[PDB]
């Protein structure tokens, strides 16, 4: 069978390279908040190390002919060769755009210019202009603004006159309303609001243990998880009962796992190999006595309505509580009330949780280099990130926007972002550099203002 790409479907842009007598596949990736420059995310070693897929997803917002494009400048449509496409970054909501003799490629805030448009062209004589773009086709993408090819420079991405072959691999298409798909950020609730979570920032358990917890946590970022099937293509398809998948903690970026040494913990991406890190949802605890569809597949698990037992695949152990804040363990029998229900996180909350992840990771790297000087400091990155967050926490000038602001502030504060910003300040103030110090203080005020 064959399938086509349509507008509003989500995709990864994939290219290939030969690395040390081994073939490597890389996806187009960008963070999109201060760090607007695109980079390559290797997806070949997924069985051992899960890729950072969240920021590789692009939505095909628009697909227009050359004549239709010029008109705009002055349901779901199928992609045709010769059409110009508009690629909206899922996380940042910004657009892929054209920034020796090669122009950079990054994210731009507005789809107004020609810079964010790319025409699709066949890689061989197998396809013709005006024909449907198929899934699995090798294609060439040229920038409308610069007339240059989106290209893998040698691993980096830029726009040049040297061309490279891309695969626009489908992440998801139209999904059934209310059904859980891969790549979704959600909460796992147990029975009285009590959800699966890890500890708050700067706890003694090193943020590596899992708990069932009630109260305010159900509205905090630390209880957010992303479901990640063992696929790249159609990783955003409907989740099935018994389907193996990884469960990623959003703010921390670590993976739910079973270890021989500690049991149920949350481990770093570098140590999250499928055997330790694969879970699945089960209808019941009965012994399973009994194929991967290309596409969205059958819808099986409903948000809210479906009750699911979580099982670690390799061991067969059940996710359960040790007999309000109960520790989560993996156990041979578990409890009769182990069934969880799932609730989808909304855009603002999930976006903020990923912003926390990226911010914490960058500022931790910035702190690390200083303990060494007691690898260039990410000065340009830190400044831009700081500048972005100040605007992010900027009080609206000229009540609903005030409620949103206070929720954003709360989300960051509960993820230990105040002490983290302080932790940078105290390290920089040791020396009597000047750009960041002022920006860090300004963000500090922005996080506090109106509390």
């Amino acid at each position: 069978e064959v399938q086509f790409l349509r507008t509003d479907d989500e995709v990864v842009l994939q290219c290939s390279a030969t690395v040390l007598k081994e073939q490597l596949k890389l996806c187009l990736a960008a963070e999109g908040f201060g760090n607007c420059l695109c980079f390559l995310e290797p997806t070949s070693n997924a069985q051992n190390v899960p890729p950072d897929l969240a920021i590789c997803c692009f939505t095909l917002e628009q697909s227009l002919s050359v004549r239709a494009l010029q008109e705009m400048l002055a349901g779901h449509r199928t992609l045709l060769y010769g059409h110009a496409i508009l690629l909206r970054h899922a996380h940042s909501r910004m657009y892929l755009s054209c920034l020796k003799l090669a122009f950079d490629v990054g994210l731009q805030e507005d789809a107004t210019g020609e810079a964010c448009w790319w025409t699709m062209h066949p890689a061989s004589k197998q396809r013709s202009e005006g024909e449907k773009v198929r899934v699995g086709d090798d294609l060439i993408l040229v920038s409308v603004s610069s007339e240059r090819y989106l290209h893998l420079s040698t691993l980096q991405v830029d726009a040049s006159f040297m061309q490279t072959l891309w695969n626009m691999n489908p992440i998801c298409s139209c999904c059934e309303e209310g059904y859980v798909t891969g790549g979704h950020v959600l909460r796992l609730f147990h029975g009285m609001d009590e959800c699966l979570t890890i500890s708050a920032a700067d706890s003694d358990d090193q943020r590596r243990l899992v708990y069932y917890e009630g109260g305010a946590v159900c509205t905090h970022a630390r209880s957010l998880w992303r479901l990640e099937p063992l696929r790249i293509s159609w990783s955003g398809s409907h989740l099935r009962w018994g389907q193996p998948l990884r469960i990623r903690h959003v703010t921390t970026g670590r993976y739910l796992a079973l270890t021989e040494d500690q049991g149920l913990v949350v481990v770093d991406a570098c140590k999250a190999h499928t055997k330790a890190t694969s879970f699945c949802f089960r209808v019941s605890k009965e012994k399973l006595d009994t194929r991967d569809v290309e596409g969205m597949g059958p819808p099986e698990i409903k948000y809210g309505e479906s009750l699911c037992f979580v099982q670690h695949v390799a061991s067969g152990l059940w996710l359960t509580y040790a007999a309000l804040k109960k520790k989560a363990i993996l156990h041979q029998e578990g409890h009769m009330d182990d069934a969880l229900f799932l609730t989808r996180c909304q855009q603002e909350e999930s976006q903020a949780a990923r912003m926390i992840h990226s911010t914490a990771g960058l500022y931790n790297q910035f702190i690390k280099g200083l303990d060494s000087f007691s690898p260039a400091l990410p000065i340009e990155a830190v400044i831009l990130s700081l500048q972005d967050l100040i605007g992010y926490f900027e009080p609206p000038s000229e009540q609903s926007k005030l409620r949103s602001l206070r929720n954003r502030q709360s989300l960051f504060q509960e993820e230990g972002m105040l002490s983290l910003v302080l932790n940078c300040i105290d390290r920089l103030n040791v020396y009597t550099w000047k750009e960041i110090v002022n920006l860090l203080y300004e963000l500090l005020a922005s996080l506090i203002r109106g509390n």
